[PDB]
């Protein structure tokens, strides 16, 4: 019936394998921090751990991390997925250097990277994703408009099973990057510290004047007097009673905010993933810095 996707350890890898890729990536964000004016890649590599995601469809168990699809033409040239290719570009040498990862395992431990070294909470992740043929590929149209309503929202993020608490918890990494006008018709970022990860989001949705306006792509974004904006679907969140208070205890409570992103996050990575009774427990990797390097 609906694809079953068993999660598959690389042969003869262990912890400190894994634990090897993520200081790669680390050390490469470290690096290469001019990238976006000085924000550096780590907003975009979580962007693109939750564009692979995102695709599942709870129905027929297509899409989602698993099949590391994204690497084919279909989902690469995807218009949802504009700028990604900039994380892409960014993790190849990667590939390269560790080519026993899988594609999904890699570009999912990117996204957790990131957050971990953007101070964000530790993200529990699990290996064994395998690359599947590219045509496992799913048809573009499967990630979510921006401008839209809170029902919208919850109806999109249903699809992927997250509930309110979830769909706000995840939403919160909108504190990161920024939106650009070549990639999707939106400008601006969300607040100050556009990477450090923080519940800065939800300070600003709810303390800033917003106005709505239409910006140069001809499309409406609310804007703060202090040069933030908020999309549409972002701006819903306060909109919905529910979300609003979802939104409020975050605002006020980073560490709620981050133990719940910390869950939803890998329960998005994980979707449409079975995991066999004797597949390892789920990693913990230490930041560069708790490793001294
Ligand atoms: C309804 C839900 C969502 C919508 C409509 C949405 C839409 C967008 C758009 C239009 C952009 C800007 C693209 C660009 O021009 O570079 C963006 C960026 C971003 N998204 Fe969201 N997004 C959603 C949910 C998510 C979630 C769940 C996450 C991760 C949990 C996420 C993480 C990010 C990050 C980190 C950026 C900044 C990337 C950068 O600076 O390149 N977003 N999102």
């Amino acid at each position: 019936t609906p694809l079953v996707h068993v999660a598959s350890v690389e042969k003869g890898r262990s912890y400190e394998d894994f634990q090897k890729v993520y200081n790669a990536i680390a050390l490469k964000l470290r690096e290469d921090d001019e990238y976006d004016n000085y924000i550096g890649y780590g907003p975009v590599l979580v962007r693109l751990a939750w564009h692979i995601s995102g695709t599942w469809d709870k129905h027929d168990n297509t899409g989602g991390s698993y099949g590391g699809t994204y690497r084919f033409k279909k989902e690469f040239n995807d218009p949802s997925n504009a700028g990604l290719q900039n994380g892409f570009k960014f993790l190849e040498p990667i590939h390269k250097e560790f080519p026993w990862i899988s594609s999904g395992d890699l570009f999912s431990l990117g996204g957790v990277t990131a957050v971990q070294e953007m101070q964000g909470p530790k993200i529990p992740w699990r290996c064994g994703r395998v690359d599947t043929p590219e045509d496992t590929t799913p048809d573009n149209g499967r990630l979510p408009d921006a401008d839209k309503d809170a029902g919208y929202v919850r109806t999109f993020f249903q699809r992927l099973n997250m509930n309110d608490r979830e769909v706000v918890a995840l939403m919160g990494a909108h504190a990161l990057g920024k939106t650009h006008l070549k990639n999707s018709g939106y400008e601006g970022p969300w607040g100050a510290a556009n990477n450090v990860f923080t519940n800065e989001f939800y300070l600003n949705l709810l303390n800033e004047d917003w106005k709505l306006e239409k910006n140069d792509a001809n499309n409406e974004q609310w804007d703060s007097k202090s040069g933030y904006i908020m999309l549409p679907t972002d701006y819903s969140l306060i909109q919905d009673p529910k979300y609003l208070s979802i939104v409020k205890e975050y605002a006020n409570d980073q560490d709620k905010f981050f133990k719940d992103f910390s869950k939803a996050f890998e329960k998005l990575l994980e979707n449409g993933i079975t995991f066999p009774k004797d597949a390892p427990s789920p990693f913990i990797f230490k930041t560069l810095e708790e490793q001294g390097l």
